[PDB]
């Protein structure tokens, strides 16, 4: 058949909990990573992350996420480079006799976690310890060396405040009905609201029903 | 022989239209691409240009460009992510009998036209309907979100102003005098002049010929 | 044996005066390059550098340097684009009748110098004849257009200064110590203290042995 089989969609992907073999991976439902030019998986995404170790910063991410091609996850800390010490030459991880008096350089910079339903554009690399908020909007090629708000949008290198998607009440409306955690059946039957900006109708919709 | 046979310039590389095969993929004589240090020819620097629907946004790119290495056209517009929706995640296109009501959240973004005599660096990345003027300068790693003046020396991430290549006397010269339209015998004749910084002198030569 | 063989180790890897075959690279010792998440090996992060001729800038880099996957360093100069001229198509490097009489628009930057002690992230770009002092830190994801202070830490792109890692003092101090020519004996004597901030005291005692 055509040789449109070979490719894979943009607006979609393979999904993350259906690809990630690396326990330290936690993924929810229906997100997934449209990584088609840059060949490997997810997990070649989330760089330096051991595998089989459990005393390591770790990486969540929630559900309905879209994760463009090539988004970088940093999840080794400073990598044993110590700026504020003489050197960032990490002496403890080299295997050599004049160096064996030296400390440990290594520190834990945290989880990195990915809120729902957060847009992660192609290219952009997350710093460790880095924490997104849900609704959020990374855009392409951005450097998030600092934490995101919920439902905002920030860009650049390194990334900085652009906008808030809503409202401060539309964003409370969001964050308490939490959609992303409804049954099945309560996003079927709200397909239509979801597809929309009217927020404030379906808050109204979803106080009545809980 | 050498192993400089492996190699390409980096002054020069593969015409444009000597390696593109997207029907969508409208470029000039001239232009040509050096990507060495990518591997792939220009075809898949273009992302997400569907090669066999004629409805879709187009990629049209003058004669006499220079495009680096690693360049990057995104030819998807919004890939079905609606910000001003409730949620990005694009419920239209996974196919899951609880998204059978969603819209599709797909907007085209205008046709990405790039004039002639721009200069792109390598590894930069040119949003979707993104116009860039003649003769203008994409800067290394640039991430153009917004349209191009001609002759424009635009760089950083988001792209923003650096500079104007020459005064608006002589850009609106060169716009009028237009080289990349002339016949290849009047180019040779005038290569001394277009490998220097006298465009006025040009100008009125070219006024006295035609 | 485990998968984790096959991995290198992010705070360190091969060094470059173990894997440079390119003549026109001078490395310093124990100055290694981590680079698994781009395949190749040092030889390919530095870009269009001719290993067979004497007369184009030259790629220096000291000791203790520590440089991430993916950097890129430019070695070409303008690759024969002039701004300052009409176009900045490089006439010269078609071969083509019609361009027999073109100026060459190739110009050299100088040699790219990389001090001791330089810790430079993943993914960033050294253009072409940028110099950076001893012990900076070039942030991940930078673009370096300008020479960068001894022991300044810049990012962003294009690449601003973001702080100073000590005090003036301290930095006059450790250009005069200059640890990174010390003999190895020295070195393994005083580990504990290139791990830390006391660089006074480190001082204090090398005035009273040299
Ligand atoms: C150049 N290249 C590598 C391509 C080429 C085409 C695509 C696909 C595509 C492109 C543009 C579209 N619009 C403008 C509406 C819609 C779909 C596509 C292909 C297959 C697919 N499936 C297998 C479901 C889904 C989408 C992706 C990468
Ligand atoms: C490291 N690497 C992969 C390389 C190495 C060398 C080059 C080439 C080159 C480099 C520097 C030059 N100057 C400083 C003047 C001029 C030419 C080059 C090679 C072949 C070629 N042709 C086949 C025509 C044209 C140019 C490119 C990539
Ligand atoms: C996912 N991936 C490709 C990986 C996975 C694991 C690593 C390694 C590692 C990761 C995290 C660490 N901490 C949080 C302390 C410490 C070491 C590592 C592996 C081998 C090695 N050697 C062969 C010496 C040295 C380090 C690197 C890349
Ligand atoms: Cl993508
Ligand atoms: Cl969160
Ligand atoms: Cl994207
Ligand atoms: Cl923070
Ligand atoms: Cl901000
Ligand atoms: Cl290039
Ligand atoms: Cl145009
Ligand atoms: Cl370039
Ligand atoms: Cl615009
Ligand atoms: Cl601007
Ligand atoms: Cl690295
Ligand atoms: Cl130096
Ligand atoms: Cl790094
Ligand atoms: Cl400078
Ligand atoms: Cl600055």
């Amino acid at each position: 058949s055509n040789a449109m089989n070979f490719f894979t969609s943009p607006f979609s992907g393979i999904p993350l909990d259906q690809q990630v073999t690396n326990p330290n991976i936690i993924v929810g439902k229906h997100s997934y990573y449209s990584g088609y030019y840059h060949g490997h998986s997810f997990d070649d995404c989330v760089r330096y992350l051991h595998p089989e170790r459990d005393d390591v910063d770790k990486l969540v991410i929630g559900s309905f996420c879209s994760i463009g091609s090539g988004a970088v996850f940093m999840m080794a800390g400073n990598q044993g480079h110590r700026s504020d010490w003489i050197s960032t030459f990490p002496f403890f991880y080299q295997d050599n006799d004049n160096f064996a008096d030296a400390r440990d350089g290594f520190t834990r910079s945290g989880d990195t976690i990915i809120g729902h339903d957060v847009w992660i554009g192609t290219e952009a690399m997350i710093m460790p310890g880095v924490k997104i908020g849900h609704g959020a909007i990374i855009a392409s090629r951005s450097v998030v060396t600092k934490d995101v708000a919920p439902y905002e949008v920030v860009g650049s290198n390194p990334a900085k405040h652009i906008k808030f998607r809503f409202s401060d009440v539309e964003i409370a409306m969001l964050l308490e009905m939490a959609w992303w955690n409804w049954p099945e059946s309560w996003l079927k039957e709200s397909m239509q609201s979801l597809c929309s900006s009217d927020i404030e109708g379906l808050y109204l919709n979803w106080q009545s029903k809980a």
